[PDB]
């Protein structure tokens, strides 16, 4: 399999991060509930979350983010980025 395309794979925010893992929990229980049927349920939880989990989740999406960030510019601005099987601009 191949991952990553047209730049770094934008990581899920802190609000979605929790929904990502949870999404599975539901699927197991309601294997019939579609996409726009499972998320609608989790959402409610996010609001009924604790002052320790909700806050953390948001933080967990901070450290990781950085990684992606650098994978957006640190890459775009690199010899490998310019150097390619193309033709045209050649030192004038």
């Amino acid at each position: 399999g191949s991952s990553g395309s047209s730049g770094p794979k934008a990581p899920v925010t802190g609000y979605v991060r929790f929904l990502n893992e949870r999404r599975e929990q539901i699927r197991t229980r309601h294997p019939d509930l579609p996409f726009p049927e499972i998320t609608k349920m989790l959402g409610a939880e996010w609001s009924k979350l604790q002052p320790a989990e909700k806050q953390r989740y948001l933080d967990e999406a901070e450290k990781e983010k950085q990684q992606y960030l650098k994978e957006l510019w640190a890459y775009q601005q690199s010899e490998a980025y310019k150097v390619c099987t193309e033709s045209g601009p050649s030192s004038g």
